[PDB]
């Protein structure tokens, strides 16, 4: 099935943020048996490999924005790789790597399917612009580079002149928010972007969240969905090995509910599994707990259901 | 005392339905934790019937892959007789396990007295593998297949199960908490049209709506006896770690108590099973006491213990 | 904003219960950066300091009820202190301290706003009377002294002659209940007090629980809201450093939801943060986890929102 036809892309990149180890995300995800598990789940899996992110000397900061040229380039390569996966009729599965990579993954998916909708699962909005940022870390800015409404608000940042804003404010839905900067909250509110912060999740229940999310995105007619999954969207009791963890997060169950629901639309077209950093587990057990959760989430995106699965044969004869 | 709180305790120290030793020590640790005395503090009329003496079968050869077939079959045979006895005395049978294979007997025996019973099966697993579909060969993952009338023809003649006569239809069983269902089992679940609430349905609806829909489904037409078969692995292993087949993403302590509190409120609980408590499977003694304390909290809630409080029919302000 | 105009009262008092260390709740709550964190979120914060509760050495039990004069005098002083804070047009924030202090906090607050409505977040009903109690600890009795319907059922306890019942049974709502004594259950049910035990929270979800809570207390008419928060209302995995923990509690998320919803009424008028005991965790991280959770609850009462917060300026054009 097209909903189980995948193109894996390794994106070992850390320079959208300062904590070392996130570049190991694709490694520890492959080591956990992701591809073998997808194949056992009746998936058509093609491995596009791990992108070779060539190091850039003298990557001077843009104002306080760190490694602009390195971040801009990694996303540039990825956009090209994602568009290749999409032309081949595969669902793109981006193994991160920090969340700056969402610039390249969403941009490449949008060159093939410009009518896509984005579901952004995360404790953070990642919507600071190179001007509103106080950290200078680009993994906190990808949504700003992608939005149509922000065109003219993004300065000419070295490494990013290839970026054509490809998503409108109406086409993104945030799930999981609980650590949004003042400037970010200003942007989310003035752009009227649809969002379910942890407050809305507590208020409505994940069941209603998913119902409204999907009705908002797919009400009119069918269209491709891009799921951008920052693993910090889940509570640090499930995914501790991540660079910016925030307590009171989505549960392991809520993470499976969201992805089980997206799988059932049969419209998942692009997926990012981001911010896994195996150098940040307090114990090797915290690393394994996180990696296991990221794999579970990925498997649900491609059909693994808690109620069970079976081949269309007769199991009693 | 109220029928809702009139109980017949049956201990079932049985482990040959699965490969991990220690589950036969389940009714020992539960009794040691003060279960029978806690129920008496709750205004319960509690009669202990003792622990069933399970005999050894030395030459218990396998039926294909199916392990210890005679041991498991006779175990449940001795339990259906003891359960039918408790039900004739007008008490709620309370089966302390022991592995889930014992459900064959507990439900078989309860069905001999109240054939109109409904079953609520709280487990991470369906336990609906037939001796033919199973890939593990363990009978603790097979009880429901032996109980369903619709699987009459698909169950071979395993040594030790001759007495078994399927007593429930697919319309008379509700699963809550499913999250580790084999392909053979999922086919059986979907072909037979069994009502179920996996972790997906629990997340979607909330435990409030799960219990409203479960109870309406089973009771809504006519009032009937309830058989609750509770596999402690239905709850997440952060609450019941000391179990043979733990599965992450389970029901919480709160959902567990919510489930059992609602069943008590019906006033129709007629049979109960507290299964798969294995005290030799804790990583630490703390993990064992936690599994044991939770199993006790779940049990007490089945017989009236309410989180909002409990009081005797007296004036507490002017006694 | 008046919903962000605060008056801090430290009430370092532990004699409402037997476990030493709860009197450090104000110390440890301040040290976690509370006042600063509040000023950071645009609040106008005044600190009235910690009350000096002078020793009351001759304090014989009233039957089994321990330290009656000490608990009585502490709430009496706090009631005058809260009434002063309310007269200065500031929301009272009482940093506890054991929960017996809510006699004084609710009493003083009622002196200025007698139409107030109570929200009591707790694993316990704290409604035993000096006669129904079996522990004889006054932190488990505050509600009984404050209810008008129990006037006739409260004996003359030394240190409490100043108490006048200020709230009717209809004007209090419980959330989080899971460890209620039989006598307390008999009182709760006989008075028809509105409650949401952990069973109701599981049945409806916190969203519906907060909808019904604010409809029940604000339906007839908008009035001041007094939130009395016992940190043991939240599950011990979030607030372990407390004297009477009970498993199966409110989650960290549910605690924020309650208080975020309370903030958005713009009617929070009084707030108790009670039962933090930094001498009672298993580890120092368990102490810091409790304190941080109490701080988080506190900030959510004064407008910290998980969706985000921003000043009325153009962040794209500074
Ligand atoms: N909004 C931040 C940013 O760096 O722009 C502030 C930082 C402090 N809290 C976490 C950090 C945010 C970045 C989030 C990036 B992430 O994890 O969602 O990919
Ligand atoms: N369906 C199983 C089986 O053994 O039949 C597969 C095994 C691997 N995961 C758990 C095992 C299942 C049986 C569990 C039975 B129990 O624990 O629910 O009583
Ligand atoms: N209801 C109690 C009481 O002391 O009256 C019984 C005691 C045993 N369990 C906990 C104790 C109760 C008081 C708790 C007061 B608290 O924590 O909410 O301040
Ligand atoms: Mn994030
Ligand atoms: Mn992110
Ligand atoms: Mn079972
Ligand atoms: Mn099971
Ligand atoms: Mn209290
Ligand atoms: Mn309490």
């Amino acid at each position: 099935a097209k909903s189980r036809t995948i193109g894996i892309i390794g994106a070992p990149f850390s320079k959208g943020q300062p904590r070392g180890g996130v570049e190991e995300g694709p490694t520890v995800l492959r080591k956990a048996g992701l591809l073998e598990k997808l194949k056992e789940q009746e998936c058509d899996v093609k491995d596009y490999g791990d992108l070779p992110f060539a190091d850039i000397p003298n990557d001077s900061p843009f104002q306080i924005v760190k490694n602009p040229r390195s971040v801009g380039k990694a996303s540039e390569q990825l956009a090209g790789k994602v568009a290749e996966v999409k032309k081949n009729g595969r669902i793109s599965l981006v193994l991160g790597g920090d969340h700056s990579l969402a610039i390249g993954s969403i941009s490449g998916h949008a060159r093939v399917h410009p009518d896509l909708g984005v579901i952004w699962v995360d404790a953070h909005t990642d919507i600071n612009t190179p001007l509103t940022t106080t950290s200078g870390n680009l993994h906190g800015q990808p949504v700003s580079f992608l939005l149509k409404e922000l065109k003219g608000k993004i300065p000419d940042v070295p490494g990013f002149s290839w970026v054509t804003p490809c998503i409108s404010a109406k086409d993104i839905v945030y799930i999981g928010l609980r650590d949004v900067d003042p400037g970010e909250h200003y942007i989310l509110k003035t752009l009227g972007i649809k969002y379910f912060s942890m407050t809305e999740v507590d208020r409505l229940g994940i069941g209603k969240v998913m119902e409204e999310t999907l009705s908002y995105l797919l009400g009119r007619k069918k269209r491709p969905i891009h799921l951008s999954f920052d693993v910090d969207g889940l509570d640090p009791s499930f995914t501790p090995a991540t660079g910016t963890p925030v307590v009171g997060g989505l549960t392991y169950r809520e993470g499976l509910y969201i992805t089980e629901e997206i799988y059932k639309t049969g419209l998942l077209s692009g997926l990012d599994i981001m911010e896994v950093n195996p150098s940040l587990g307090k114990t090797p057990e915290e690393v394994t707990r996180t990696v296991n959760t990221a794999v579970a989430i990925t498997l649900a995106c491609f059909g693994l259901a808690r109620e069970g699965n079976h081949k269309p044969i007769d199991y009693l004869n």
